[PDB]
């Protein structure tokens, strides 16, 4: 055990950081997770996640959590519709595929992971602001909270991580598309037409450079996403002002059936976010003052257009913890290096599929 008298600090308790903690902890490795969120009941904004066979489900299997993911997750059909609300295609989940990639709510998934860990593995209300290599141990600075030390830092703190410099100088880039996401509670009441259009399935529609995506049943809330090429004029919409978002969306969707509009009218608040990528373009720094690495979105943030986001992040966790558990390597540095080499290959494959899908979707005639 390379980590025998040592401790690991995982930065970020997202699905990836928590899975990592779990895989380490079951091999007797001393690990803490430092998480920005105030407490375990903070709501996680966003849609559902789905775990794939051969990747995310493998990580959950190794964690002893796969059945638990199954119990909480929900297989979903997919309806493809036009802007007029015609159903162009309906694909239901066949009994035999119910386990392929059922949708799970992000708080549900967090709860499964947190529960699997020993008490006080996760330290809440810990926003890592700075890292500093000492002689043997990293010193870790948390906003308005005591400092901590660790022999190995694993950054799992998401695609906007600000603390990556000791691993790489690569920066996040905007890919050119933009996403507006929102929730509607009691959608059966609040967007009845649209809710009926989804009819228990996820829904996707495409028209004139505007893509709309919806999951009508994220623990009872409807989550939708509207994606388009970032307008040249952008910024000119303020996401704190629902009126300017509504104005923009109604103009973009003026062509769409009234049920889609009702969706935009009824939404209380929208989150706007530019699609981004942390490109696995150049190798990471091969000289590092102490052992440090990155997994999940911190390592390979990619556009959310291929479902590869969480799954490749779960694989990282699986590959890194395997490496770190086995006296298969001479040093933590070697265990990390070997993990990073593998991740560059499947990571880069996932990024290319995300990028390619993103391009393919936003061309003049896209048809799902
Ligand atoms: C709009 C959108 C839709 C998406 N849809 C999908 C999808 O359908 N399927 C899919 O696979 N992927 C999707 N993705 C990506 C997916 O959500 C992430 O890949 C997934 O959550 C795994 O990421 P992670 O654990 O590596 O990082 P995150 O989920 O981002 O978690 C990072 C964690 O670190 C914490 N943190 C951040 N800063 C600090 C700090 N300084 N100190 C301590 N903690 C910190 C955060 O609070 C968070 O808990 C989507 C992304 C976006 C933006
Ligand atoms: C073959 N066996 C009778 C059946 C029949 C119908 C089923 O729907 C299922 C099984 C086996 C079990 C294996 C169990 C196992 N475990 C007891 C939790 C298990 O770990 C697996 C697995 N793939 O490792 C499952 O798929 C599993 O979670 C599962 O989803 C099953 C399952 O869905
Ligand atoms: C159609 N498109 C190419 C694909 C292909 C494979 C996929 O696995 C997926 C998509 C679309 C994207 C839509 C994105 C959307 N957005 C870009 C984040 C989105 O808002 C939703 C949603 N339900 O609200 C998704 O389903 C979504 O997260 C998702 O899970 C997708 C997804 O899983």
């Amino acid at each position: 055990n390379l980590l025998s008298d040592k401790n690991v600090a995982i930065i970020g308790g997202g699905p990836v950081g928590l899975t990592m903690a779990k895989l380490l902890q079951q091999n007797g490795i001393d690990v803490s997770v430092y998480e920005r969120d105030n407490d375990r009941e903070a709501r996680i904004f966003g849609g559902t996640l789905d775990l794939h066979k051969g990747s995310g489900q493998e990580a959950m299997k190794k964690a002893g959590l796969l059945q638990t993911y199954y119990d909480l997750a929900l297989p979903m059909g997919v309806n493809i519709a036009d802007e007029k609300g015609n159903i162009l295609s309906t694909k239901n989940v066949k009994p035999e595929n119910r386990f392929d990639n059922p949708e799970i709510n992000r708080n549900d998934l967090r709860a499964i992971l947190l529960n699997s860990l020993e008490n006080d593995t996760v330290i809440w209300d810990r926003k890592l602001v700075m890292l500093e290599p000492g002689k043997k141990k990293w010193t870790l600075t948390f906003e308005n909270k005591p400092s901590e030390t660790a022999d190995l830092v694993i950054l799992a703190n998401g695609g906007m991580s600000k603390v990556r410099k000791f691993v790489t100088d690569t920066e996040v880039e905007e890919t050119g598309t933009f996403n507006i996401q929102a929730d509607i509670h009691q959608p059966e009441i609040n967007c009845p037409g649209f809710f009926q259009l989804c009819n228990g399935n996820r829904l996707m529609a495409s028209h004139q450079g505007n893509l709309l995506f919806a999951n009508p049943n994220n623990n009872g809330a409807l989550h939708f996403g509207i994606s388009f090429k970032t307008p040249d004029e952008w910024t000119q919409v303020d996401f704190q002002n629902r009126n300017s978002v509504v104005d923009f969306l109604l103009k973009e969707f003026s062509d769409w059936d009234e049920r889609y509009k009702e969706l935009i009218h009824t939404t209380l608040s929208f989150v706007g976010l530019a699609t981004r990528i942390f490109p696995l373009e150049k190798p990471w720094k091969s000289k590092r003052p102490l052992p440090i690495t990155m997994i999940g979105d911190a390592a390979h943030l990619m556009p959310p257009f291929a479902g590869q986001g969480v799954n490749s992040g779960l694989v990282d966790a699986l590959i890194l913890s395997d490496n770190l558990a086995d006296g298969k390597f001479n040093s933590i540095e070697e265990a990390v290096k070997n993990y990073e080499q593998q991740m560059f290959i499947y990571g880069k494959e996932a990024q290319e599929e995300s990028t390619q899908n993103e391009i393919e979707m936003f061309k003049p005639d896209f048809t799902f």
